[PDB]
């Protein structure tokens, strides 16, 4: 075969269409309803309610606007850098760097923009009592599951042979 180095087209489409889903839902909610508003998608599992957050999860470190935006330079400048040096002919890898990259991103234009993150993703599915959250806290806690998955899964694969 002719096996391939980097899938660059894919990782942009990847990212490209996650920050758009992100900004254009985050901007209807912020747009469309006050902050509070509820609205319901399915009932007692799932609702639309419009919320902003100051910090990060679980509203952590609120209010501390200067240190998200040097800490999420550095993750996006590591994501660039373990693209090209550490992820090549790995195509699983290069898409959960694309979802990490496209939601420090997200979340980096809410915070430079208005100093805040607009949330309104309100369910219990993944957890009761869990923090409103946005599409860029999707993409960033996806792509964290497959970087685990595959360093986790390759723990396994000392092997010495390739071939039958
Ligand atoms: C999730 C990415 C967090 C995102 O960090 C970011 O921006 C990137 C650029 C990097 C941060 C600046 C650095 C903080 C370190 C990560 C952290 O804090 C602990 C890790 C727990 C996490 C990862 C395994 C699981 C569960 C959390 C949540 C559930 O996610 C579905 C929180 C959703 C709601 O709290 C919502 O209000 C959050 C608000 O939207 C602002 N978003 C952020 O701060
Ligand atoms: C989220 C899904 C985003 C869509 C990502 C799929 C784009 C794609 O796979 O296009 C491959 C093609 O070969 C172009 O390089
Ligand atoms: C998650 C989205 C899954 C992205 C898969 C896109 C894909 O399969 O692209 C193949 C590539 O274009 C050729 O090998
Ligand atoms: C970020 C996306 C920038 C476009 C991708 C790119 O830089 O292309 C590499 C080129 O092939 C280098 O020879
Ligand atoms: C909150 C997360 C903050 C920073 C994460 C950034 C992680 C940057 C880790 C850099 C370590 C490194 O680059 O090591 C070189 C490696 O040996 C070459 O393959
Ligand atoms: C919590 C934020 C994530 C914790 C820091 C990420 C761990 C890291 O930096 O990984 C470096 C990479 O694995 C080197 O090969
Ligand atoms: C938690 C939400 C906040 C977001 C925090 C994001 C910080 C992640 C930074 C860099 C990840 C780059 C992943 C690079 C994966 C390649 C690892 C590798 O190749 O290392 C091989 C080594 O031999 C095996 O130990
Ligand atoms: C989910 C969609 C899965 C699509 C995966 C396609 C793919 O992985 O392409 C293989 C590549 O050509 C070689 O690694
Ligand atoms: C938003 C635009 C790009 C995000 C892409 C995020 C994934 C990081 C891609 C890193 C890259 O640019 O790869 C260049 C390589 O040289 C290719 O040939
Ligand atoms: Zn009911
Ligand atoms: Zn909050």
């Amino acid at each position: 075969h002719m096996h391939k180095k980097y899938f660059i087209g894919t990782s942009i489409l990847i990212a490209v269409f996650v920050v758009i889903f992100d900004q254009v839902t985050k901007y209807i909610i912020a747009t469309t309803m006050k902050i509070g508003d509820s609205f319901e998608v399915i009932p007692h599992f799932l609702n639309i309610t419009s919320h902003r957050n100051n910090g990060a999860a679980w509203g952590i470190l609120s209010g501390k606007m200067t240190f998200f935006f040097i800490i999420t330079i550095i993750i996006l400048i590591a994501l660039v850098y373990f693209f090209i040096k550490d992820a090549q002919y790995n195509l699983f890898m290069q898409v959960a760097i694309s979802l990490l990259f496209a939601g420090a991103l997200g979340n980096f234009i809410d915070r430079v923009l208005t100093g805040e993150v607009v949330d309104f993703i309100d369910t219990n599915i993944f957890g009761y009592d869990f923090p409103i959250f946005n599409i860029a806290d999707s993409s960033l806690t996806i792509g964290v599951i497959l970087i685990i998955i595959a360093l986790l899964k390759d723990t396994s694969n000392k092997k010495e042979k390739e071939v039958k």
